[PDB]
């Protein structure tokens, strides 16, 4: 199955730029790598400010540069703007999705 | 049927804010506000950056800020980082889709 992971991933500062690699993944397709958090059980609340991509190599791999918040302007998958989401209380991971919403399974990251 | 527009839309600059308003929306329904621009028939590379939305009221309005760039790393619908896109000579526009593609035709945009 797919992995990822987040280098660091923990005593983070807003502004951090950590490195996101995954594994397992399908060659040539796309994933959102993206900061966010659950306002919801199973729902999602992004942060497009900051958003970014990758596109597994031939063996299903890639890593790519993500800059994290402590809090950011979030936005749910539907494109409701949410509300301002602080991961100093909140759960918040890095996500990695391709357009059909598949993919390994979030980082927990921490500040 | 659903209908956009961006004031100012001409003259701008790498930094301006425009105001984007969208009307004939669902009342209720949210719908990403962001700048595009073809790179092939039918498909577009936006600019995530500075993405935003808007959720139609009661009578299908809604409006807001959006600030714009001469330039940005553009993004294909599926994700794919497409790109540095020049709107100096990129047909640029503004987008307002919903999480099913729909919404107002885009917005032609131009800088100065
Ligand atoms: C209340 C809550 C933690 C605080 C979250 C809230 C979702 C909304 C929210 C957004 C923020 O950015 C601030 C924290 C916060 C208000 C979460 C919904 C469920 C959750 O509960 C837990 O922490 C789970 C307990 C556990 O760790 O097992
Ligand atoms: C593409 C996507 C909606 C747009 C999301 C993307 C995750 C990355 C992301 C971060 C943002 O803050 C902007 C929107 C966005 C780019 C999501 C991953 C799956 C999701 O789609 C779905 O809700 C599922 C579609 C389905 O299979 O029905
Ligand atoms: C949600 C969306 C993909 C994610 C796009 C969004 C437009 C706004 C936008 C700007 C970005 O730069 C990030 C991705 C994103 C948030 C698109 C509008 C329609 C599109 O999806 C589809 O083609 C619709 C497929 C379907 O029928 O489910």
């Amino acid at each position: 199955a797919p992995t990822a992971t987040v280098t660091p991933s923990s005593g983070l500062s807003d502004g951090t730029v950590v490195k996101v690699a995954g594994a397992g993944l399908q060659a040539g397709t796309a994933y959102w790598v993206y900061q966010r958090a659950a306002v919801d059980t199973g729902v999602h609340a992004s942060n497009p400010a900051d958003l970014s991509s990758v596109t597994a190599d031939a063996n299903g791999s890639a890593s790519t540069s993500l800059t994290v918040r402590r809090s950011f302007e979030g936005f749910l998958f539907d494109g409701t703007r949410w509300g301002t989401v602080d991961c100093t209380t909140a759960a918040c991971q890095v996500g990695l999705s391709d357009a059909a919403g598949n993919g390994p399974e979030g980082v927990a990251i921490s500040f």
